[PDB]
């Protein structure tokens, strides 16, 4: 049955939980945002309205041919009414059309859902300034002090002279970017760029691109592989046997390959700062990670919540196993006592 993490008090309403069959009570069904563990379930055969984003919505609509009926876009930062119920919709800074959703309930307590979000200072002067919010349902992915990594500009930075330099000394060097969702969309569109080329990718991930609200995304991205000099692979591609295979492919219009896996976390952020990065080296293929982050680092999360000041913080990610949730309590305890909520 769905978890009380998913159901929103005093209302029918829930978020995220499509993965249970009918709700008993669920009258209006949320999605913050087109990734597969939030929409799991969601298909063609759902038959109740879904209240999202109009990103969110063009994706259900084309990728999961969720019938039109069933399909409530809404506008950001606007104040609308669902059910007798005021909320507003805000940007997360996670992947395109990811949402906050702000609940304002009859008795006149306020909840924030976070969905996924990367925290951001630009959140301390949007609408949520303007009143106390007693309920926090937050994305707790990175909540422990380990989780350090550099701004999305940083990283950006580090790829576009990375991918520029080595394109210049090798004009017949193909870049590659490996992806498996939406999300991380500068990554490539930033390297594309600096070389002056549009985005060469298979089919289906270009109707997945056609759907993002992106401006002049026409003239950046292609299903024609041979015209462009940056492909779009499956990150499970990105390795150098899958690379070699890709090279044959191409039909030697290339003769080497730079690539890119952006990742989340992973153990060497506790040392390494992003200009001491150096890649793994095959013969005529370089692989580079590159953690570009769509979650709140630790400290990103705590000042959050510590501007925030929430009287109750529900937990949405490592919820599953006791100690996950003992550790994260300790967290938000600590925060409290420091700020005087
Ligand atoms: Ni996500």
């Amino acid at each position: 049955t769905c978890p009380f993490y998913k159901k929103i008090p005093g209302t029918g309403f829930t978020v995220d939980a499509f993965q249970y069959g009918v709700v008993e009570g669920c009258t209006a069904y949320f999605l913050t945002h087109f990734h597969s563990d939030h929409y799991a379930g969601l298909s063609k055969h759902f038959t109740f309205p879904v209240y999202c984003s109009e990103i969110t919505g063009n994706l259900l609509k084309n990728k999961l041919h969720v019938q039109e009926q069933y399909i409530h876009p809404l506008p950001l930062d606007t104040e609308c009414i669902v059910n007798g119920v005021k909320v507003v919709l805000l940007d997360a800074n996670h992947c395109p059309g990811a949402v906050m959703i702000l609940f304002y309930l009859p008795n006149g307590t306020v909840i924030l859902h976070t969905g996924d979000f990367r925290a951001d200072p630009s959140m301390e002067r949007s609408l949520l300034a303007d009143q106390k919010v007693h309920m926090l349902y937050l994305d707790t992915t990175y909540c422990s002090p380990e989780y350090t990594f550099p701004s999305q500009q940083e990283v950006i930075r580090f790829a576009i002279n990375t991918a520029f330099e080595a394109v210049t000394l090798n004009p017949h060097a193909l870049v590659v970017c490996g992806t498996y969702s939406i999300g991380k969309e500068k990554v490539f569109l930033a390297i594309a760029d600096v070389l002056g080329s549009k985005v060469g990718m298979s089919q289906e991930k270009y109707k997945t691109l056609q759907c993002l609200n992106i401006p002049e995304i026409n003239s950046l991205i292609t299903t024609d592989m041979c015209s462009s000099l940056v492909h779009l692979l499956p990150m499970m591609q990105i390795n150098f046997k899958g690379l070699q295979s890709h090279l044959k492919k191409c039909g030697g219009k290339y003769n080497q390959i730079l690539a890119f896996r952006p990742t989340g976390w992973t153990h060497s952020n506790k040392f390494t700062r992003i200009a001491d990065v150096i890649p793994q080296t095959k013969g005529n293929i370089s692989i580079y990670g590159i953690p570009y982050s769509e979650h709140s680092s630790y400290l990103e999360m705590k000042r959050f919540v510590q501007w925030l000041k929430p009287q109750k913080i529900i937990p949405t990610v490592n919820v599953g196993t006791w100690k996950s949730r003992s550790t994260m309590e300790k967290y938000f305890r600590e925060w409290k006592l420091e700020a005087g909520y």
